[PDB]
């Protein structure tokens, strides 16, 4: 304390949330989601993905979403670009920021995407090069930062290594992803300390799944270490494949509740945020995955 | 850090959890619950209540539960005793520890129990006197420690005052109850600091509702302040009247997950704890209210 005075909420609801929901939704409702999120005062929203809709029907129509949304000038509207043709499709949509991904666990790399950590990093060089040419900034995600669903323990120096590779490839920010939600507050702080030996805290974000109920305590522990960017999903959209669809991403309203309570500035309006989450859950619907949102809705 | 090396989990599932579930259950299943909890290695279980079953059918048969459970010698099996006749009934059942209650908010006191804070404290003097005569120890709960559902902000000095009254009346331990779940990590630490001016940390416990998703972060913040006793409900039994039955007590497995992750000793076995929670939720059932338990169950 020693806490940040200002924090960035990275809203991944429309991409990572919707992607991990079983029910695909209409382009008109995705547009409304993003527009509701922009109305909530968020300055970073992951709008969609240029993964092949063949594999992820939930992400179909991302281009139409980009064309339909009312884009506010101070807000970044990012998209996942998993390969070159995905990047090119994103370019065609006027996307100014994309995200790529890597894993801290070799075993997880082999299982999730059928190659090693290095193979996948090298696969992304072409897209870093093209993004660099078109001045599209690239965010780098790491999975398994606090443990692997196959291998168990993940050494934080291993995470530090991949974080370093990603920043040295041209990623402007590295998102540390506890992507099975197994991490606890102390290991989280040690992880930040190990990674900060290679990449400064100001290029670091925390991406904490709430599958084991640990996400907010992890965020608080992260705040204590000076991390000021956190990825969350509005109304807790949707789940985890390793825990039969139980809770995935931490819910944005839960995080905002913490941050408001700490009197930390985010620029995000709770009522509007909750309103956005409510509308999309009804479309789904899906009972709201945010405890804070439900409680606030019940209260009103 | 500066963390405790050892923490007490106060299991309130059978009383506070079951009480706040809509479905009353059979005495045979309550006995099995408590027995499963004793098998999990818990050394403190709130077994039942001697509130009038007229008002709380969920608590009917508490005496039969006490008579039926296999009581392990090193374990405290506590009961709620809301008045003198409740205490006497508890005495008749061989109860060695009871809990009384108070509120940090006058407005909440008037609404919840139709008298002031002082009126209710005085009402409890007779039961403190009788418990003192029979060497039954008394635990004191405080509600609204981090905010009141009617009044809003609760000054931590006000909580400190009631904590002091309770210890000076003969309560051996005071449980600080964020009983609407509105508290956040920073206000939690300031609360502990204010209360510790009047009553030492070693007579303090944290009773954090998870209604707003804040409970574990609050517990972590509490650990950082040296609090080493936390009240939780196995499999997150059951809810909150101020949030239309949404999450009440923090779930025990969630807390244990944190504590195991911090390598803090509790003596509690996760597999057995989860097993107890699973069995009771099926009886209810009720999908498990513990994220950690669900994730662990899915994994197995
Ligand atoms: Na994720
Ligand atoms: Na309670």
């Amino acid at each position: 304390m020693n806490l940040p005075k200002k924090v960035r909420l990275v809203e991944v609801g429309p991409r990572d949330g919707l992607q991990n929901e079983k029910q695909p939704i209409e382009v008109a409702d995705k547009i409304r989601l993003v527009d509701d999120l922009s109305a909530a005062g968020l300055d970073y929203i992951e709008v969609g993905s240029f993964v092949s809709p063949k594999w992820v029907p939930q992400m179909a129509g991302s281009a139409e979403v980009f064309a339909g949304i009312r884009q506010r000038p101070g807000v970044t509207y990012a998209a996942l670009a998993p390969n070159l043709k995905g990047f090119e499709a994103a370019l065609e949509s006027g996307v100014k920021e994309v995200a790529v991904f890597a894993a801290a666990s070799e075993a997880f790399s082999q299982r999730n995407i059928n190659c090693s950590i290095k193979d996948s990093l090298e696969r992304f060089v072409p897209v870093l090069e093209a993004a660099r040419q078109h001045q599209v900034r690239v965010r780098g995600y790491i999975s398994c930062v606090l443990g692997c669903p196959y291998d168990g323990d993940v050494d934080p120096r291993q995470v530090a290594w991949v974080a370093r590779e990603l920043q040295q490839m041209g990623c402007y920010e590295v998102s540390l992803g506890d992507t099975i939600g197994v991490g606890t507050a102390g290991a989280t702080r040690r992880l930040i300390e190990a990674v900060a030996s290679e990449v400064p805290r100001e290029r670091l974000a925390g991406h904490f799944h709430d599958t084991y109920g640990q996400a907010l305590a992890n965020i608080y522990a992260s705040l204590l270490e000076g991390i000021a960017v956190f990825d969350s999903s509005v109304a807790g959209l949707g789940g985890c494949p390793y825990a039969k669809g139980a809770t995935g991403n931490v819910a944005s309203e839960d995080v905002l509740y913490l941050l408001n309570g700490l009197e930390i500035h985010t620029g995000v309006d709770m009522h509007a945020l909750v309103d956005a989450g409510q509308r999309i859950c009804a479309v789904l619907g899906k009972s709201n995955g945010s405890r804070a949102a439900k409680a606030l809705l019940a209260k009103a």
